[PDB]
């Protein structure tokens, strides 16, 4: 079942063994994924975080992002530790009471302290629309259409180097799938299907690194929906899906009965399908119970590229139809050496006090905000170009901010910029050597929003700026609960620290 949009979620430690290894892991609802939390459109959501962790070594605090969700006049229920919140400390509960005016579409949520999430703390975040524009495209949208894909990590997330290439030990798809060494013939997941029905599938990469190619064999998938943004209809017959972006596509089920393979081929970690690996069944009803016996083609006649997306809606861009054309138009040096990841010459490491406290306190420019040369300001009421020229190791890198989404003015591996009716969404892989993806956006969210790459490894290395939008009217726009004053007197007491 989902739960919310008023709910009560536990985060507990436990062993799970979905790949066949047994590790211990940090749990929402006691499940990987976690359940998915969800409502309408406009909703007031109010999930109440019980931290209950008790194993240090996956970390005993925690906080929790709404991935996508705008949060506005709701900063301070954002989730990155020491921006928006101090840690949840254990033992103690969090009402994170929120509204999603204007929004709906596919999310998810996820632990935003150190690597947690990479633990296990994830799960879909779904705002259904009973209004949709889309909804005679489809008849089935439920639960049961929800895909989370994941990487699945056998070593815990606090013994992983910082600033390594870190490889994972398993894809799971809904929750399962098959270990890359040492593989065992464990439970694959089952999507099932009605032969002539059409089917609402909601895609959500939950991953902490990889990038996954998604198919699915013998079926295409036609794109109604990316990162929350309605789309206009586009099929294809393979999905590219960074780190943390989702997609909704149209499965029509017209293929004969029976049993085809669904493919998640991560960038990294282990290549093709042998023993099962990187699999997941789609099971038409009245198929016989027993694995696939399909193969993928060779290659993909019509696999996504993301300037062939546009949005259903006529969102046009903000600002002028030239590089520059903004009213503060930005260009992030983004490198890597030794380790750490930088953001104009400085890698991001947590101050001790977050951001929007510190703003709250009276800190007003940017220059008096810690860590000092990581928070940029942005004027309010304002276009914003930010170009992210890639060539940083470890690409390719997805970029993420919070609290917006943005115009994808230019992508990855094209060097033409659009304009005019480019798709809009929240997470963008930057590409490769030489390219110069840039997004827009206006300025009418007051708060600090992070700005990072959403492979996690890289967060942890350094990856990452923020972005204290429309710092005077900041405290006006947000006033803070109780309970949010509260958490950091009570996690700096809990670790020892003065502030
Ligand atoms: C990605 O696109 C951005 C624009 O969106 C390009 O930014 C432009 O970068 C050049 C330098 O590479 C800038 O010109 C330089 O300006 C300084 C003075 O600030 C001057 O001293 C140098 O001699 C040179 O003129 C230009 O200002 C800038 N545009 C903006 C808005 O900052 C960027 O080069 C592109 N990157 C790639 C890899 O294609
Ligand atoms: C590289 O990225 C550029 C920019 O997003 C892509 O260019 C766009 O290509 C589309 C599709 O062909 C063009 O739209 C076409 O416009 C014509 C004339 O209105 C219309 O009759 C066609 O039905 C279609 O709508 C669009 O104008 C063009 N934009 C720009 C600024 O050049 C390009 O396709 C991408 N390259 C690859 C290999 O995908
Ligand atoms: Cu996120
Ligand atoms: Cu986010
Ligand atoms: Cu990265
Ligand atoms: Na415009």
């Amino acid at each position: 079942a989902q739960i919310g949009p008023v709910t009560d979620l536990h985060i507990t430690n436990a062993n799970i063994s979905p790949d066949g290894f047994s590790r211990p892991a940090v749990l929402a609802g006691g499940t990987f994924p976690g359940p998915t939390i969800a409502g309408n459109t406009g909703d007031n959501f109010q999930i109440t975080v019980f931290n209950d962790l008790t194993d240090p070594s996956m970390l005993t605090d925690t906080s929790i992002h709404w991935h996508g969700l705008f949060q506005k006049g709701t900063n301070w229920a954002d989730g990155p530790a020491f921006v928006t919140q101090c840690p949840i400390i254990t033992g103690q509960s969090f009402d994170y009471n929120f509204n999603v005016p204007g929004q709906a579409g596919t999310f998810w949520y996820h632990s935003h302290l150190s690597t947690q999430y990479c633990d296990g703390l994830r799960g879909p975040f779904v705002v259904y629309d009973p209004n949709d524009p889309n909804a005679s495209l489809y008849d089935v949208d439920d639960d049961t259409t929800i895909i989370t894909l994941a990487d699945w990590y056998h070593t815990l997330a606090q013994q992983e180097p910082i600033g390594a290439a870190i490889t994972a030990d398993a894809t799971l798809i809904n929750g399962l799938g098959r270990s890359f060494t040492n593989t065992t013939a464990s439970p694959l997941s089952v999507i099932t299907v009605q032969s002539g029905k059409r089917y609402r599938m909601r895609l959500v990469s939950i991953s902490c690194d990889p990038n996954y190619l998604f198919s699915i064999d013998g079926h295409d998938m036609t794109i109604i929906e990316v990162d929350g943004v309605n789309s206009q209809q586009l099929t294809v017959d393979q999905i590219q899906i960074f780190a943390a972006q989702r997609y909704s596509f149209v499965l029509n089920a017209n293929q004969p009965v029976g049993n085809y393979w669904i493919r998640a081929q991560p960038n990294s970690g282990g290549q093709g399908f042998d023993g099962g690996i990187n699999s997941a069944i789609l099971r038409y009803e009245g198929a016989t119970v027993e694995d696939p016996t399909t193969t993928a083609p060779t290659t993909f006649s019509n696999p996504l590229v993301e300037t062939d997306l546009h949005p259903l809606a006529d969102l046009g861009v903000p600002g002028q139809p030239f590089r520059g054309g903004a009213d503060d138009p930005l260009v992030l040096n983004l490198a890597f050496a030794n380790g750490r990841f930088s953001i104009d010459g400085v890698s991001f490491v947590p101050p001790t006090v977050p951001v929007l406290l510190q703003i709250l306190s009276g800190a007003q420019n940017a220059q008096d905000l810690l860590p000092a040369g990581s928070v940029i300001s942005l004027p309010s009421n304002s276009v914003i170009e930010v170009a992210l020229p890639a060539g940083a190791a470890g690409g390719p890198h997805p970029f993420h901010l919070h609290g917006h989404n943005f115009a994808v003015v230019q992508s990855a591996n094209n060097a033409t910029p659009n304009y005019v009716n480019p798709i809009w969404r929240d997470t963008v892989s930057i590409g490769g050597t030489g390219d110069n993806v840039t997004i827009r956006f206006t300025t009418n969210n007051p708060g600090p929003w992070f700005l990072h790459c959403h492979i996690d490894w890289h967060l942890e290395a350094g990856f990452a700026i923020v972005f204290a939008e429309d710092i005077p009217d900041t405290a006006s726009a947000n006033p803070v609960p109780q309970a949010w004053s509260d958490l950091c007197p009570a996690y700096d007491q809990a670790h020892n620290i003065s502030t």
